[PDB]
């Protein structure tokens, strides 16, 4: 039987009683996803180059997360990557969920037209007080859904809640998601490990001898492929579906990472877990940090629990 | 003023004064490329799962047919076929026409960036048509170029005129002329190859790529980003600059990409933008194939890249 | 406030505190809705005319099955089918639809307006579901609309709360809300029917007609428009006042419109938007049905034109 | 074996050995409607309705600027301006485009069925170009024919090889070739006219509609239907036979619609397909036109219906 994003949203709502507020909160994310892949695509784009004759890519995606989100009447605390300090929804509109995103990760390389994404995660309001940028600050445990969306060669969106992970392809002839992938579930060791070896002078001690035990196996089997997009949520979707290893680790240089703990990490490293792998700054799991500034910052390693796992003890062997 | 791909073509055919066989060929194949951009973004894909109660086959079904159809060509190459497909008498052309359908499709399953390559040559003589007639060295090339189904769909245009750049407006249907007389920056920043092979480098591969991170002059390290769709790789070389590797080892001592169809046009577009393309002991347009699915070495990039380079595999004699 | 057909049908539902059955069932609609859309608009015929080498039955089955599966369902009604369909055990819902897949298919060849209709019924028996449960008359309805395929793709839904407009974006296949509880012009200047039949017309129905052509006190006479697509012409109805005419004929003794699945819909969105919709002898919406496919006479639109109708037609006897 | 305009233009054009100047323009036109098309069914309306927190005029302009930028014309006649435009010398090429950008559009509130028409001329002499070069009778017209925005979108276009029509699949936004040479029926059923306006009818006008209502045989009465969009009651009548009348009377003795690019296209697209088209008087294509707005009455449909027309005609005269 045909299952839509929509609909199957709407289904779990009513298995678990809830009041909608979430299911309204989804719907408008998947509104909102369409209109960035309509314009990453570039519809209309002989208008800019004068057929008959505005705003830039990711201000446009901002604008469409934050008025799609607002207007949910489901939210109150808003996070983006692009904006310094949370949005308060205004008391008209506010409901009781905080949602921090990237309305675009990778825009650095979309000019030479590689894969994008947006990415979310959405928290419950925990505290009784007036909502504050303090709401944020919860670790990514808390998660009461995350996701991502990935504009490829073609665009899916990928669902996590408790129920697992579950992944829809966008149908641009009727502008539907079709669920296409359900409850997946990562491979327990992969064939890839994806990080940004240009800048091997700076790798921490533990990361040169696993990437070394990656090409250069002990037993003398067979080496691991390399891939890296340069956009995280191309990185982390290939592994999701291919199983392997993805690395933005910490160095001398940057002790806390350069990826964003809150609408980077947490939302890629919810997926993870739900279909079955890990996700870890090195010494803790990035569910686990509890962050203290809405923008602070995150080492991440994620995928096949068996790769990870390599990764730790070799980690835990240079201290 | 706004210009499309279509009118592009014609108003070059006009200049020329050609007969207007190789402009129909190029508006089969623009044709083609909007059907397969449309199956690669899953239109449709609502029935495939029951609405109302195979990609790379699909791709080559729509390039034999539009290019059969366009009484243009004569003999086709695709990565798809172990043997040419030679043009119906009644249709036949006079073009040679070399293609990949949707290079990538192997990796499809995780939504990587997929790419139709083609290159065109003028057939060789009015004898009966045959694989022969594309068993030209690239540098016989009359056209050349890719599509791109990435984030946006692109089409890379290269012909003695240079490079031009055209997006696909899904809106209309029709090819933008965004970027004009297209060249690549001199030197680039970032080298592009899977490092995973690392343990089968050539002396001179390993120590060229020691050079990028471990700068001698002290200068700051390149990044490094490789996507694994060839077509990705190399039209982020064109944007960005820098240098794309899938050089030859000792297990494949002539490489694994395909000379004819994924090879030859990538150089032929890269030297029109003022890059070069080498297989480190010769230019990819000189090579002389002798069979249709040989493959060759490439690197290809800014041309002080691919110079740098050049000096290391010099030095390793 | 930008609002989409999804949020605002949600919003209806949480205000009045329901289950989510009805929601689910206008979202699965509305998903069909698109569909018969995007073949309407001939998306695909290319590979129906052989770029690589019937309308309203896809549009009854895109329905279908949408109702099926949305959990919503027990007994379908449409105008394709000779008998109700019974949904299926594990399916069944509590709400009955009666619809018209594709209304005006048969002058689909010349590219004319075409529609779907539908109406929206709570079960209102303890029975086991059958075709009996569609009997029911237009007052009973819980929703009704239908959507245009016209120059662009709307959708109109009439509820208690009123009717409203929403039109498609073809952009990113999103129904945007453009007219918020809409309601017809008092009197209008156009009327609707086909005057070939004018040789069988009843006595009310000529005369009604003569004064519209050769008004009493001398005012302009209306403008003639019937596009020969029942719900072409009763959107601009909607739109623009007027009346919409389909009396009896020697042909069709009974009317020629079918009340369950395109009468009723249509007196509904009439009536919430503030018209009137007749058979001469009654209201539309009370007219009890004995059959599924049964026809009816209809004259709807604004409200002075219609009593305008019905004084004529007082006068006859 | 599939065909696009795009391809059969070509074809057309290589066959006449042609200088590819009207391909161009005809290339633009294409582009041209296209977008159009996407304007028309509201692509981007949710961006106008603020998801992120005109249309006759737009359609002028993006003729305007795909024929300017064609590099094929030298004179432009719009409905939308009220003097010709004159293309700079160096934009200048031979032929005169007469066009409504968009018909019918001043009834698109209601989502009827709007159109695009064209007239294409040779220019006749060697002078500066100014409005007289515009003043030629449809007899001259080197190709004619419009693009229906209906429940899908249609190119019919008309030569000397005669009428093609043209499928537009918005999936890769290409023209399908999907009737060759079509001809109009020798007799149809169907009349087209605003019949509110009978206390208005020419003498003539009013009994030919009293013998398709009352056949003074045996034969049964005509279908009326009247959109009130040109293009869609014209398409449908050359697809289904029958007439169209918007006919002179006392009150306009020339009628209402325009000769230039209204009544002449679609007079050469009836010839073409075998039907006829007269003001009453003479062939639409012989009037002589001394204004670029002037105005003349059509009657065109099925050669036998436009026949026993004039015999009534001739009678009141
Ligand atoms: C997807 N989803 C949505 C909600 S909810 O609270 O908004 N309720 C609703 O929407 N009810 C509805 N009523 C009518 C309609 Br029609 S939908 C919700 C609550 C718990 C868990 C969820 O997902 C499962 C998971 N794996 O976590 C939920
Ligand atoms: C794009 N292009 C196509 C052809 S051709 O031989 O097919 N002739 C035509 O198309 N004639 C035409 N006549 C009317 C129309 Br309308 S098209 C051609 C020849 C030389 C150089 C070209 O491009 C410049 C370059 N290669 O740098 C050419
Ligand atoms: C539009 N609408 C829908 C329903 S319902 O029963 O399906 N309930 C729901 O959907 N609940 C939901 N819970 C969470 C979500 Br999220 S939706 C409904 C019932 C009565 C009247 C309606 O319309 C009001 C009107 N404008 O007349 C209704
Ligand atoms: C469709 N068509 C177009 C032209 S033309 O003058 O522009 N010539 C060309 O385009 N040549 C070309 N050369 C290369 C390419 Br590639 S096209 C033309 C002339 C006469 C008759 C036509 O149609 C048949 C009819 N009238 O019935 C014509």
């Amino acid at each position: 039987d045909v299952n839509t994003l929509t609909r199957f949203v709407m289904e779990e709502g009513r298995k678990a009683r809830g009041t909608g507020e979430l299911t309204q909160l989804l719907n408008s994310l998947c509104t909102a996803v369409k209109a960035i892949s309509s314009a990453v695509r570039k519809a209309g784009i002989a208008h800019l180059y004068g057929i008959a004759g505005v705003k830039k890519l990711d201000v446009l995606s901002n604008d469409l997360v934050m008025n799609m989100l607002k207007s949910s009447f489901a939210t109150c605390v808003l996070v983006s990557e692009e904006d310094k300090h949370a949005i308060i929804v205004e008391p008209e509109k506010r409901g009781k969920y905080v949602v921090c995103f990237d309305p675009l990760d990778g825009s650095s390389n979309i000019d030479c037209l590689v894969s994008v994404g947006t990415i979310f995660g959405i928290y419950r309001k925990k505290s009784t007080d007036e909502p504050s940028e303090k709401d944020a600050l919860q670790p990514g445990r808390n998660l009461v859904a995350a996701g991502y969306a990935l504009y490829g060669s073609a665009t899916m969106l990928v669902l996590a809640m408790d129920c697992g992970v579950n992944c829809f392809m966008l149908d641009p002839a009727i502008g539907e998601f079709i669920l296409v992938d359900k409850d997946v579930k990562i491979k327990k060791k992969g064939k890839i490990y994806s990080l940004n070896e240009g800048y091997a002078k700076d790798f921490d001690p533990a990361v040169t001898e696993y990437i070394q035990r990656k090409k250069f196996p002990p037993d003398n089997s067979a080496p691991y492929g390399a891939r890296y997009v340069g956009s995280m949520v191309a990185d982390v979707h290939r592994t999701l579906v291919y199983g392997g290893i993805f690395l933005y680790p910490a160095n001398k240089k940057s002790p806390n990472g350069k990826l964003r703990l809150l609408y980077e990490c947490n939302p890629m490293a919810y997926v993870m877990e739900k279909a079955g792998g890990m996700a870890t700054t090195g010494k803790e799991a990035v569910l686990d940090v509890i962050p203290t500034d809405i923008h602070q910052r995150a080492p991440v390693i994620l995928g096949s629990p068996d790769d990870v796992l390599e990764f730790l003890k070799v980690y835990e062997k240079h201290s």
